[PDB]
């Protein structure tokens, strides 16, 4: 068995490794980069993703989100404030104020502590979940806005044609800027490129592992877990590595930097922080092993968790008897 202990891999395809998505994500599964929920994928180095990243300034981010935590250090949760719109250039000046820059910090491992430390002290504002792209239309490999959609994927599959859209999305971070202990989607791949700025640092169970990540959550948040039976899919919730490592939970971590790819497995639970401003990009996407880990995937129906129209045919067709029931909480 290929990376037994579920280590995050590193990868550095040549230009000619570069041509063929699918090839590629099958050849890391072959070396058994899923074991671990995550991998890094470093581009070569005659790829750019586009010429400068110079005249971004003007896009809107139309819902910034004030992102508020409650509870102690290392086991929080947050919630989402809506504030008004603002362009990128205005957000960027907004990261590097006074309020919400990045501390002095010695290194990535320092920042992290500090990080852990304080991050409930502070409400920082994050531009998530935009519908757009940066990828120039000319880059032909690796652009996640041309990638195989999942309607096409469960339609190759296992023959049956579905309405749906698979687009990217933007997000733009500060300092402190969280994502919360989530697995995607229907437990869909994910794909993420660091665009600019500064780096992004990840969390990780292994697939193999994500039920103990999931009795832990309802241990931390016991009044989330009665409402809910799959509470994670709120993307609401914290666990810092010290308490992690004092329930023996199995992870890992890695930092990702500018002009980087990370791509997350079915079922890989991950959660993270970003180190400064920055810019990423990233898409769900499906292969042929992704189809039982969506049969398979749990489901909020408590109302709370709310997503795309395109999750609808999946749950239809993958999960027939959990249809009715889960149409009925998002609606
Ligand atoms: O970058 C973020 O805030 C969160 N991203 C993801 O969870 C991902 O790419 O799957
Ligand atoms: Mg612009
Ligand atoms: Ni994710
Ligand atoms: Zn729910």
């Amino acid at each position: 068995a290929q990376n037994p202990n579920c280590n995050i891999m590193i990868f550095h395809p040549t230009k000619e490794e570069f041509n063929d998505f699918d090839k590629y994500i099958a050849y890391m599964e072959s070396q058994g980069a899923h074991r671990a929920g995550l991998a890094k994928i470093i581009p070569p180095k005659e790829w750019k993703a586009r010429e400068t990243y110079d005249n971004i300034s003007e896009i809107l981010i139309a819902t910034p989100l004030q992102q508020v935590a409650s509870g102690r250090a290392g086991v929080f949760t947050q919630y989402h404030k809506k504030k008004k719109a603002m362009t990128v250039g205005e957000y960027r000046h907004l990261a590097n104020s006074k309020k919400y820059q990045t501390p002095p910090h010695q290194n990535f491992e320092d920042l992290e502590r500090k990080y852990w430390k304080n991050r409930i002290y502070n409400s920082p504002i994050y531009g998530a979940d935009i519908s757009g792209s940066l990828f120039d239309e000319n880059t032909k490999q690796w652009n996640l806005g041309h990638l195989g959609t999942i309607q096409d994927l469960l339609e190759k599959e296992c023959g049956v044609v579905i309405e749906g859209v698979n687009t990217p999305y933007l997000y733009f971070g500060m300092w402190k800027t969280t994502f919360a202990w989530h697995t995607e989607d229907m437990d869909l791949y994910s794909i993420n490129y660091l665009h600019l700025g500064e780096p992004k640092t990840w969390y990780v169970v292994p697939p193999e592992h994500g039920q103990r990540l999931e009795r832990l959550a309802r241990e931390l948040f016991p009044g989330s877990s009665r409402g809910c039976g799959a509470f994670l899919r709120h993307k609401v919730a914290l666990i810092s590595p010290t308490v992690l490592k004092e329930n023996g939970i199995p992870f890992n971590r890695i930092t990702q930097e500018a002009g980087e790819f990370m791509v997350t497995f079915p079922y890989g639970y991950h959660a993270g922080f970003n180190h400064g401003f920055n810019c990423a990009e990233a898409i769900n996407f499906a292969t042929p092993r992704w189809i039982d880990y969506g049969k398979m995937a749990s489901q909020c129906s408590c109302g709370e968790a709310r997503v795309t129209f395109s999750m609808d045919a999946f749950v239809r067709i993958l999960q027939p008897e959990r249809y009715d029931l889960w149409k009925r909480g998002q609606d």
